[PDB]
């Protein structure tokens, strides 16, 4: 359903299960350095005050940060999970859609991080989401 | 509902129809300097890899640390909404809930500042989520 | 001096007393939306184990920064003071120099954003420092 | 001269010669769980408008909690280094002292986690500063 990057054969919990499915994220450009997503903002998005949730901006980041390392890494038997976030919100969406834009800064051996712009339908900036994501060698 | 705090009479976006009350986000105590909050692990709240999603560890203590918040300055006149957050991942969680714990470090005329931590059930602290919260003059 | 910013008739500390002037920092270029600034490595910036000193590259985005956004809002009747820093570490630098280049990426009312990015002599990324700087009317 | 934690028979850079030795940072009490260090402010700690420089917190957090973790993981043959610092300012600090208590909240196999507060005479806390610290296998 979102298009994250097919590199293992199942998954524990399917697309239209998962929290991403939930709220509706979809993956649409993907490389090594470089990854874009996005989303429809509907109620499922917002808080009670009617704005898209602080929350949804960083588990849009974190997700497209994390899935484009895991989309290198994991066939070269590593695993990539993002291990730390840092969000600043520039001005509030209140509908439309969001547009995520991740943008490789470093990949480390053990550490890669990404920038995440994330824009309303005006193209402006409205909140920005660094990702530092740990990358160790799978465990099973 | 989510026991989030009764500051006003309306509000654009039921809890059930929220990210928050989709996900099932709940407030337990909430006083000037301190609140906790809770959430049952469903798939609704994990990623595809069947852990919990960085973004639900990072939306809990948002909306924590902002409503704390609200809680306090809505009757005064002023609105609060989140401006920043920093979290760090230390362990993922599988299955059963997540509690947050959000302790109130600086209280300024402009800027609030909350400490979230994210405990599984066995207690282990699972993640940290620091939020800057930015009180302005509500605009009318 | 170090080149900062000259929007006042008299200052508190003069340049090569404060930290800046004892480490060396030296701003090249500054506009309202860029700005860069440079240190030459001695032992004064670096730690006991002889690598550049983590907070160097702190201090360096902190000021490059906070007095890019004094150049534009101290002839406005604004003060403008770091409020927060993110700072992630990547390669060290041994020795050289540690040039800093920031970009402006979002201006608010009450609160301007700007990423730094911190290049050792081959023009390696070595560190990367996001500032937030706070915007308030000055106090008379 | 600062009391840094003795592990090794040798250092690139003495106390006095160091960043740290210029301002003046002094390590108080060190344990695996907790560390404190202080400074005395004097304008080589202030930036130009007089007050302690945003740089000066963020260096002595970063040598705290780097440090409090060299003296845990050297003699088992690791090395310890700050991967990344995020710095909330609270309030300025104009002279006296900066005392710093550094707690330990994760100690990961590959990453440390400490919360620094930075504290004036009269025991405000004007600024926190959280250090994550990167635990590696020696090279040398
Ligand atoms: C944070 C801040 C208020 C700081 O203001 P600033 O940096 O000085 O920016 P500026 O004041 O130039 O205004 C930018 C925009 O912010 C909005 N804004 C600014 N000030 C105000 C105000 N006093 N009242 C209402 N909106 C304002 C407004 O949209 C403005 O655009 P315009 O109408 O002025 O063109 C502004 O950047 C902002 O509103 N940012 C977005 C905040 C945001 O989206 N937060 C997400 C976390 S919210 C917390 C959260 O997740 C949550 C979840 C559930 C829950 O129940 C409660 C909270
Ligand atoms: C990041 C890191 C691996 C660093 O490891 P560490 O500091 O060395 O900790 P240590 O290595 O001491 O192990 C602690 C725990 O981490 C886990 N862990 C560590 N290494 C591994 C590994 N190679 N494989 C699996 N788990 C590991 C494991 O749970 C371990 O406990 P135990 O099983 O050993 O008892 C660890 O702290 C961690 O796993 N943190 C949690 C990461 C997390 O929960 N991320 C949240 C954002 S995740 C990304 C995200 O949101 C997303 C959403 C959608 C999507 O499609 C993809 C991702
Ligand atoms: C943190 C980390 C080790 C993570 O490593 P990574 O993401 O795996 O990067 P990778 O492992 O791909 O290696 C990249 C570079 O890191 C360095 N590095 C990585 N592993 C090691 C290691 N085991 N031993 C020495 N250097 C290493 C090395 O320079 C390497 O390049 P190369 O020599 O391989 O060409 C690396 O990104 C790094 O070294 N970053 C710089 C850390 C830094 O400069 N810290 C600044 C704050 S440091 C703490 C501080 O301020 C302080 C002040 C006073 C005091 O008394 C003590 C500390
Ligand atoms: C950032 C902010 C202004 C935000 O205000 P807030 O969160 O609403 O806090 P609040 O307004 O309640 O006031 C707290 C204190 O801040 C100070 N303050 C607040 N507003 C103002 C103002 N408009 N004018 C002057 N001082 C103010 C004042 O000390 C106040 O205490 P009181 O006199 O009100 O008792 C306040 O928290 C603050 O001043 N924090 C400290 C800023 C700081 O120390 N920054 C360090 C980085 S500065 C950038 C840097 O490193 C640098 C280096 C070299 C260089 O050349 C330039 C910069």
């Amino acid at each position: 359903g979102g298009n994250l990057p097919d590199v293992a054969s199942h998954y524990p919990v399917a697309y239209e299960q998962t929290l991403d499915g939930t709220v509706g994220f979809v993956i649409d450009e993907m490389t090594p350095e470089r990854a874009t997503a996005s989303v429809e903002v509907t109620d499922t998005l917002r808080e009670r005050w009617g704005l898209v949730h602080g929350g949804a901006y960083c588990a849009l980041a974190a997700m497209l940060a994390t899935e484009a390392t895991v989309a290198v890494v994991h066939e070269k038997g590593m695993m990539a999970v993002g291990q730390s976030n840092h969000t600043s919100f520039f001005r509030p969406v209140k509908e439309g859609h969001v547009r995520a834009e991740a943008v490789r800064i470093h990949a480390g051996s053990t550490t890669w991080f990404w920038d995440v712009s994330l824009r309303d339908d005006a193209g402006r900036l409205c909140a920005v989401s660094s990702m530092s994501i740990a990358v160790r060698p799978r465990r099973d």
